[PDB]
């Protein structure tokens, strides 16, 4: 299989880019990120053209590319969602996993 993709694979789709990690959601589920779409499961990129690509950000329902990476209110789970269950009320995590500024996310 093609597995999982080299680190430090960063995403500079908006004008706040971001680093990503599979060798950190090892423990996560393909399923959980890479949603099955159509029934058929792939490795590709969330930005993909013709995914998401609304680069509205003020939109939050699906193909808000901004919104999936935040919002909560999904029908799957989102960065900060999962992130939001992870850090839940740990204190610190949700300032580095959910955290705005000055997170693992965002620096
Ligand atoms: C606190 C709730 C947060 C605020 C406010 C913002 N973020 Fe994020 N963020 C993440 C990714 C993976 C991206 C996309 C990278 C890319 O392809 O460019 C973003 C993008 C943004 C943007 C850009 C939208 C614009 O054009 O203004 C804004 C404004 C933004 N984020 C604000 C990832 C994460 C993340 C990882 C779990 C966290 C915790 C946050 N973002 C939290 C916030
Ligand atoms: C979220 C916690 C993820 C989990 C779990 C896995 N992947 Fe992933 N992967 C994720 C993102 C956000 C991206 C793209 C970055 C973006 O800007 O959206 C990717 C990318 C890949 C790719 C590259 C796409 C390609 O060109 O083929 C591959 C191959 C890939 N991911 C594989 C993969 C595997 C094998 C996973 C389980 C072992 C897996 N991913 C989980 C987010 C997440
Ligand atoms: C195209 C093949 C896609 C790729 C690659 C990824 N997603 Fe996706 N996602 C896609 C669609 C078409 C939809 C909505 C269905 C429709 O037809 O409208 C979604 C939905 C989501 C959601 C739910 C948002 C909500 O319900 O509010 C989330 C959270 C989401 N997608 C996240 C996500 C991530 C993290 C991805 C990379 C790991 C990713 N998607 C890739 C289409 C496609
Ligand atoms: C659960 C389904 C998750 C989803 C969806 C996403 N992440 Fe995640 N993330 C998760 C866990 C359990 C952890 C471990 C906490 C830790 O920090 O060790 C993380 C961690 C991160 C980190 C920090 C660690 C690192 O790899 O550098 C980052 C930067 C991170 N996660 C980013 C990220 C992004 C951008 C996601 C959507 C594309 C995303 N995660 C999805 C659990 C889950």
């Amino acid at each position: 299989a093609p597995k999982a993709p080299a680190d430090g694979l960063k995403m500079e789709a908006t004008k706040q880019p971001v680093v990503f990690n599979h060798s950190t959601h090892k423990s996560v589920k393909c399923g959980d990120c890479h949603h099955p779409v159509n029934g058929k499961e792939d490795y590709r990129k969330c930005g993909t053209a013709g995914c998401h690509d609304s680069m509205d950000k003020k939109d939050k329902s699906a193909k808000g590319y901004y919104h999936v990476m935040h919002d909560k209110n999904t029908k799957f789970k989102s960065c900060v969602g999962c992130h939001v269950e992870v850090a839940g009320a740990d204190a610190a995590k949700k300032k580095d996993l959910t955290g705005c500024k000055k997170s693992k996310c965002h620096e």
